[PDB]
């Protein structure tokens, strides 16, 4: 069992794919294992760069095909490099940039926290464990860089698995058991454009909704109702066409249907307000109590909505 | 008459284009037949890897070209291996990622079930039956997950067919049949962003937009019907920007249409009780039956177009 | 002169680019002529497969370039596949993906035909004149589907010719004449989604605004007119956002500028009525004219556009 | 010093970049030179095709790199051909599809005309002096198509340079100075979709709002003046969305500038006309002479515009 | 030490993508450097050019591969030359367009300043010192065009470093130190488009939006602010479409904010002034006050917010 040692530098993670929940990274991968006492010139490591490898390859050389599990479709292998030291050392060292997918989970939308994985596995050998792993990332950022639109928290998570395949079946002498690297890098989105822009507008769009119960006779509280509602779908659209498609409905999507809500229920107020014998026009005190409550009513169901969310 | 063994390994289906009917699909091909007794070294399998295969076709070994019938362009091949045993078995596996296309026919578009179809076919060879099919699909999500555009309904099922090509007639002796593999995963859409952004908002504003014959001079009736006629089409233009492109109209659209005809029946009844001379000011007793028979009315319409739409 | 007799398969026509002129083309080639009695193992025919054909022609077999005039760019060709006979029949079989070319005319947009065309030719041989061509296009639906895009009209029409390029003028003993198969296929685009989506709704929202007359006086007519004019701007939005890119005015523009020219024409005989001294406030007769005049007027100028236009 | 003479078709341009300043070409290049008197089987002329082309090349012949200067990137280069004729000639065909750059200005965008340049150049060579350029570029259209977006006025037009380097030096003989194939087309946009959709309503649009001065109380005139500056915004995004990127406004830009002026003036005139105690609510002339000179103003204004923009 | 003399070409610079902060470079590369004195026919230097190199380096030549630290992907390199002198020189050319990455900081959109960088370092020798470094920019523009989005401001900047790799500690006598080359240029944007079509109508409808409090009657001015408010929010929807997407709010952005505030303290303080029993209907001396300091508070916020904008 060859003992490959492999090193994963991380240089740009970045064009998350909300919708197919796939990412890009772009790096460095260095494989060192250790074969046969070959005679080089000079006695001095022989350095083999990128189409002159595959003419080594050809004369008899073992360079085994790590690949990635979890990519989508085929990394954007650029330069590649192999250095054969006399002892036996050889380094495999590639630069890549690939379209990698996970399982990400974005119902907390501008407030949610992922983590970007790499999988990592021989193609064709299950005797040829990987041996350590590590990652050098410190070329994401300074540090959560307040210009940057993810914060990476701390250091990356290595681990070395052995993945048994049991449809194999070969002959089973634990014939069947590839060794895995698992990287894992847990991100922050930065929720400050989508604060700022998003939910303090249209926090004081439902909050100047709530005005129309202040106006005087019945035919213009209800007019003045459908332009609101016209307001809202405005936002609404406003707020889907920047926003990153998804499945199911983020943070956002909820505040734009409570505004629906509580628009209606303006609506309904307003008219059962104008047609009860007791405050047809006289003693009118159901619209004051409205005004009293109904901005609680909606801050507790608001609340409800958040409690239900974050869990 | 080579007995091909196949088995398809299916990693991620994503990327549903509606207009163009093409869906993605990520994955591997295992085919494994029996050749001649070889001789390997050391008596054990020997592995080919990417690059190396193509040199081994031009020496003499049979490696057929199994492609799919109903890809679009060309998959994307990634890494190849082959595996040659000593007593004769060949195991070409090898990993894709194409764009496939089939039928599908999104009339029910929010509620509608899918079924995503892969054929596989030799190139070029009549008597080289596929034997045996087999799919592991074990990999698309936990179980129909929640947070998947997609759930997919069961196991995969496949299929094994002679297709006759009636235009070839080369000798027909039977010399223009060729083996297919058919398989077909049955997929139901994820109804749930689109039933509470999309159809709830839109019920509440033709909900809201038969308050209109609530108010009382024949003017500001009038007038609030422009507005809502305006609210209906900022709310077409939302859904249409959102929702995907296609050559007919969904369940969505429908509702629109039928939004478009409950206004303009505002409208048309508005102008009529303001103009019959029985009611014109006095007796205005058409209002009040309105307001009984038009939402009735619109209810039986729009139970008319679901009986018409699930049919 | 080598007879090459040509087959095209087509599998899929899709991706028309309104602003391009290129639509998308899915199929087969076959292509098959009669050289030398060559000698094969087993006096059957041989076959060779994708990249081993290129070690065929550097030995000295003649392959022609078939290439399509009209193609833009290069077509993504996957399996390709030559099959040679004892007696000396070849057959050139290749599998393409093109993005094709043509000269459309989408002035009638939703109801307009198109007709796709394919233009096949040698790239560099003279004396190679094509022999035969046949279309086998059952492939595309059933018989024109109503979920389909475009119906296609009847089966593909072939021709051959004798394009002579007047520039070359090497020998000129007939040294410059190559043979060309054009296949033309014709398409009619499925007007259902653009007429009960784009047109319908624009037909009900101008016959409502004709209904500014009908209200009382002048300040609420010339005020609701503004509001007209704002849903005709943001209808002609929704339109222009979904229908696609053209240099030209196509049927549905029409209509919107109709409306922009009814609604401008509202304005101007609203106030004409208020400012005639005969009509001033007194017997507006002017009005009830104008509700007469108005519909008949704006749909003689509706025909005349319809009958300038299918012309 | 071998003479390379020359001669491009052009199939096809399009697909203008206007934020990029990148169009695309399609056509054919045929560079023919003379060298060595050869010798051919059957004292013919001898075709090489794609492929095939490489392994003359290393086995001796003479194939200069002939670069667009201005390309981005690199041509998509299909078929290409290379035919040897006994005598010595060499014909060398290629066909071409690139994305070329240019200096265009876009400033009056509807009505600019533009100059779709190629520049030829060998990439490694001085002496080889390109002798003589043609072009034929008949298959752009008919002539000037009313259905095309550029209509190209007039034939191509040709140049040959002797462009110099100063920066290689490298023995100065008169040894950096490069031949060059300079050839411009002028081409012409259909100013007819954005004349009849983009201009045309804004123009109606603008003398509508110029009525708000006829209605009668200052509460209404004021009240409706914000409704047409929502209008306004309406518009502006309409045009917007449906233009061409640009980093500079274009003739219809300034339109819409002009249009928010003409509201913004509008509303300082209502509220100067209500707070001028000599016209407050009594002898209002200034309403009437507004009427007069606000439409008069706006068009010279618009005049002056025009002839700094035509300038 | 093998010294390599370096010089970039710079042709054109396009494409910012704001939101993953790549650029796009087109030009050229001329390594330069001394090896051993080979012979060459005619004793004058010899040219290698496209697909001949690879089969040069096969043979014992030393092409060493110059990467770009900061590229994302593969360069797509075009033509590529080699010119062998027979004193030893040997000049590698060649041509790549690239979309390399920076650290850019958008947060002053419209008036922001960049700096452009490219940084080129051998893949990998560590003793293959880069020995000076030109730039020759001189084909950006004629001079920072009024037409070009971006004006480069003055020359490009240079320099030479030695990287420290701390992590391969191979033998480490300085065995692990690659030179590096790294340039600069420095580019303003134009701010003419974002100037007078985003920002001179947005201070126009906010000016426009103080008027409200000129009307008289409590009901008109608080309906009259809904309308505002609509107008902003179709405003907002307008930039946002146009402007590029970013994590964090621009300069405009906040404009758009500042006019929502606006509107919501112009409806908080209308309300108030209906509801103070000293200013009820009578004396209503607060609205005076308000026309007079509600413009000076704005703008006096405004330019807090351009002090905290531009430090």
């Amino acid at each position: 069992p060859v003992d490959v040692s492999v090193s994963i530098f991380i240089n740009k993670i970045y064009g998350v794919n909300t919708l197919e929940q796939t990412y890009k990274v772009d790096g460095y991968i260095v494989a060192q294992w250790t074969g046969k006492p070959r005679k080089t010139p000079g006695d001095k490591p022989l350095i083999v760069e990128n189409t002159q490898i595959e003419r080594w390859i050809n004369n008899g050389l073992w360079v085994p095909a790590l690949e990635f599990i979890n990519v989508v479709g085929s990394p954007d292998t650029g330069n590649k490099r192999l250095m054969l030291f006399p002892d036996g050392r050889v380094i495999y060292n590639a630069r890549f940039l690939g379209s990698f997918s996970n399982d990400m989970d974005f119902r907390l939308f501008p407030f949610d926290r992922q983590q970007f994985v790499l999988e990592l596995e021989p193609f064709s050998y299950n005797n040829q464990q990987l041996r350590f792993s590590d990652i050098q990332v410190y070329t994401e950022n300074i540090d959560n860089e307040e210009i940057d639109e993810w914060w990476i928290r701390g250091k990356a998570s290595t681990h070395i698995s052995d993945i048994r395949y049991d449809h194999l079946s070969s002959v089973q002498p634990n014939q069947n058991e590839f060794s895995r690297i698992t990287v894992r890098i847990d991100a922050v989105r930065n929720p400050s454009y989508y604060l700022w822009s998003f939910i303090l507008p249209l926090g004081l769009i439902i909050a100047a909704s709530w005005s129309v119960f202040w106006l005087e006779s019945f035919s213009e509280r209800l007019q003045t109702s459908f332009t609101l509602m016209l307001t809202v779908v405005a936002y609404a659209f406003y707020t889907s066409n920047i926003l990153p498609r998804l499945p199911y409905t983020t943070v956002i999507d909820q505040m734009i249907i409570a505004g629906y809500g509580s628009i209606f229920a303006a609506i309904l107020l307003i008219i059962f307000a104008h047609h009860r014998q007791a405050n047809g026009v006289e003693d009118d005190l159901l619209i004051q109590r409205c005004r009293l409550a109904f901005p609680l009513g909606f801050l507790a169901i608001g609340c409800v909505l958040v409690i239900r969310g974050i869990t």
